[PDB]
């Protein structure tokens, strides 16, 4: 139906294949859990943009299989002494020397920030939350990126939102917490 079609028009093949593998892992069907499909693609693409806006400053951990992701986190810990996270984060920042958790929410950015902060309960992992309304929230209000990069992410999220809205998919998507 329409959600899968939108996902295939708007995200590039590699992001789609990754998100489908992420679904198959749990046991989820992208033709059924279409909002989650879309949410997974959107989070993947934001993580990749964030990382590409970096000598590379960021290490992408999101998108790898679990073995490789924990291998990367483990390597970074052993070579920096940075404390190991309890949950797989999304990126490592070699400039600030900290892991980053990236949130993408359809609700208020502060609501989701509190949710993430309460979940990961690690004072060391930096948290950065983007909404589809051009809003952000980050630990200590440290946004890591320069204005143009954060703006490119904001524009892309809002675009995804407006594309769902013109297809009439947005209301189902923002009323669903699935994918956050
Ligand atoms: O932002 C996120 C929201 C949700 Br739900 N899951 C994850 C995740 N990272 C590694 C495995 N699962 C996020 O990074
Ligand atoms: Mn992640
Ligand atoms: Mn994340």
């Amino acid at each position: 139906s329409a959600m899968e079609d939108f996902v295939r028009q708007c995200f590039n093949p590699m992001i789609v294949e990754l998100a489908e593998k992420a679904m198959k892992e749990y046991g989820e069907d992208p033709k059924i859990e279409t909002n989650k499909f879309a949410a997974i693609c959107t989070h993947l693409e934001v993580c990749f943009m964030y990382s590409d806006f970096g000598k590379h400053r960021f290490e992408i951990i999101e998108g790898r299989d679990r073995i490789m992701a924990w291998t990367v986190v483990n390597s970074i810990c052993n070579t920096t002494g940075v404390e190991k996270p309890k949950f797989l984060p999304d990126l490592y920042d070699y400039k600030e020397n900290r892991f980053i958790e990236i949130g993408v929410t359809r609700r208020e950015v502060h609501i989701y920030y509190l949710e993430k902060a309460n979940k990961i309960k690690s004072e060391k992992t930096h948290i950065h939350i983007f909404s589809f309304t051009g809003e952000e929230m980050a630990t200590k209000a440290d946004y890591t990126l320069d204005e143009e990069s954060r703006a490119r992410i904001k524009t892309r999220l809002f675009t995804i939102r407006q594309e769902m809205a013109s297809r009439s998919l947005w209301d189902s998507f923002r009323q669903s917490e699935r994918g956050e």
